């Protein structure tokens, strides 16, 4: 209670659902630490480490399997 | 190229979209490190650190705002 146990467990389960979704529809070479960084940065409303222009170039290049 | 740059950037952007979605519909007290752990564990197909029975109890308790 002092401890955040219900919150931690629920958070962990939210993460699991996301990881399951990624594993189902990811791309070859997806980098989990970078996904994790992006998630934390965006949740906190922090400036993207990668410009929107660089992101688009990456998505576009990846999209072509 | 040797470097995984397109893959890293795209991964980071995937994470950002998830973080944006969470920030929009999260719960009070959501713990980002736990989300990150859950995501990595599930992507890798690793056993959940929290039993399905504990997860359900957590979700149920949280669901009541």
């Amino acid at each position: 209670d002092l401890f955040s146990t219900m919150e931690q467990h629920a958070s962990y389960g939210v993460g699991r659902q996301m990881g399951e979704q990624l594993a189902a529809n990811s791309f070859e070479g997806i980098d989990i630490p970078a996904v994790q960084a992006g998630l934390a940065d965006a949740f906190a409303g922090k400036e993207s480490a990668v410009s929107m222009e660089e992101l688009q170039v990456a998505f576009t290049e990846i999209s072509r399997r």
